[PDB]
């Protein structure tokens, strides 16, 4: 654990994370609408070094906020390029934990990010599970009001698998709602996974929100999504994660 | 005062001072009586009808209340009974739980003993629980309620969706219907924030496999506005007031 912790440390300080992307579609898949970045390491002599292997010691010694900051940052620079070259990705996707949640530097570190990229904010897309805004109501409600004035997009991750209100997911300023991969995978027969899903999406569009599906593994579990409505999509039935190289090349036009 | 209402609530009970009086449920447009929700009252012999804002919260502070509730849910199965004796078409009838009653672990013996001297088709019966009482033990809950199912009896989760919810465990809770409480029908329809939540109860609910009642229709843009949003079943002012059940059956039921 402290031979990983090393590495790690050296990891941060010499380069060796980078960002692979995840397209999103239209529900019907036809059509680009964003990326989610992901956090990878490529690891000098072992190459790419799984994720769950590597994040949870992250998270173990306290990097995973920094690393986090570096990846917002780097997400940023990455859709600035692809837009200079013509690539237009609608927007790039972003997770926050709690601790960059909570965080008091939060708002001042993305605004100096914008203002460095000059991207447009609503290109920008923080994704917060439903148990950090859940937890303190009325501090989400500040801190997510503070993000939105910066202009940016927030997407609220695994709804309706916790706790949650309707009340206050009216209130929160927020846009879209993504539909975690445990209620997809059982689409289209799962009983439990088609009305939970259909719930989110009838939900998402009753409250003036986008909602995307995560896990999309199979044709019909797309078919399914596709004839409810279902705004986009993502998951490795449109192939996997890739270097910012390979994305750009692929979508370019 | 306070001394002379505990005092006086204290003798209706064996006194039988207490009375029901039914809201007519009907149809989303408003056309169809689909039931009658049991509400307590109190015809005092000095007093006249008590209003129910001064003695139940009175009732909740000296400890009467699921003793009470009780008594007022066999009263409520009997008079279906009775109803349904002299042909008057109420084809069901709701009760509200406290979380103290919800607690017995007597109350299915309870209702089952009820069902039995009354003959009543388990189904004409809907126990009404808030979400809150559900939410606040999920586990038992879950067995409570599928204790009360096996009786064939219906539920219902009124105070839907204030307060907090979980998709994930409504969709195993063995629940029928889904009630929006009025302070989402209220601001129908021009309110964008209760047009917002009542739409997505509404499509939650049918999403569910749920019906979805709403409470508190006092208007007629209000029940527009939820009949063409697809609302199963409604309630309210707009159809006139709670009545006792001679009366009920009188203006309500044909």
């Amino acid at each position: 654990r402290l031979e990983l912790e090393s590495d790690l440390r050296r990891a941060l300080e010499l380069g060796e994370f980078v960002l692979h992307y995840q397209p999103q579609f239209t529900g019907d898949g036809r059509r680009l609408t964003g990326a989610e970045a992901l956090l990878r390491w490529q690891h000098p002599r072992r190459g790419l070094v799984p994720p769950s292997e590597f994040i949870p010691v992250l998270e173990e010694i306290g990097l995973v906020a920094q690393v986090g900051d570096w990846l917002l940052a780097e997400a940023c620079k990455q859709l600035r390029s692809w837009h200079k070259a013509k690539v237009r990705v609608p927007k790039v996707s972003v997770n926050l934990s709690a601790r960059q949640f909570a965080d008091g530097q939060l708002g001042e570190r993305i605004a100096a990010i914008l203002y460095e990229t000059g991207i447009p904010p609503a290109c920008l897309e923080l994704e917060l599970t439903e148990s950090i805004l859940m937890s303190d109501v009325a501090e989400a409600m500040q801190i997510l009001s503070g993000l939105k004035r910066l202009g940016l997009a927030i997407a609220v991750d695994d709804f309706g698998t916790g706790y949650s209100s309707l009340n206050y997911l009216k209130q929160f300023p927020i846009d879209v709602l993504k539909i975690d991969r445990s209620f997809v995978d059982g689409l289209p027969h799962g009983e439990q996974d088609a009305q939970i899903a259909r719930a989110i999406i009838a939900m998402a569009h009753s409250l003036n929100l986008m909602v995307i599906a995560e896990g999309v593994e199979s044709q019909a579990q797309l078919d399914f999504l596709r004839e409810h409505g279902c705004d986009e999509v993502q998951g490795y039935l449109f192939g996997r994660p890739m270097p910012a190289e390979q994305f750009g090349m692929l979508y370019a036009s």
